[PDB]
């Protein structure tokens, strides 16, 4: 790893390894969403809530990084893109009730605040990038 940016910042490169590993969690979650999205769409809804486990776990295996990251190196991207895959935990967990109650309208709903949320990370994963 390297860090030879102009401006006088702290970024660790262990902070940077942690950091890669939670992209490529994010880029797997995208992938998993994204088919997650087309089940919805069919209504296999039994393939959605497997999706969301793996979606879980894998917010869960990226919060304990950026963490890491804020330990070491105190990034406040990182808190940000935290509190992101938090909520998007939060929300899935709503996802699993919804889909047990059967109320796919909301569920949707639910869906596209989730994708936004991604969106929102993406931009965290870009500017972090940038200060590292």
């Amino acid at each position: 790893h390297h860090h030879h940016h102009h401006e006088n910042l702290y970024f660790q490169s262990s902070a940077k390894q942690d950091f890669a590993e939670g992209v490529k969690l994010w880029q797997e979650n995208a992938v998993l969403w994204t088919r997650l999205v087309q089940a919805f769409q069919s209504g296999d809804q039994s393939t959605v809530d497997s999706l969301l486990k793996q979606l879980d776990a894998n917010a869960a295996r990226v919060e304990q990084l950026l963490q890491r990251i804020i330990s070491e190196t105190g990034d406040e991207l990182a808190r940000k893109g935290e509190s992101l895959f938090q909520r998007n935990q939060q929300l899935f967990s709503q996802l699993k009730t919804l889909f047990s109650q059967g109320d796919e309208d909301t569920a949707k709903a639910v869906l596209e605040e989730i994708q936004s949320n991604l969106n929102q990370i993406q931009q965290i994963i870009t500017e972090a990038q940038k200060r590292l």
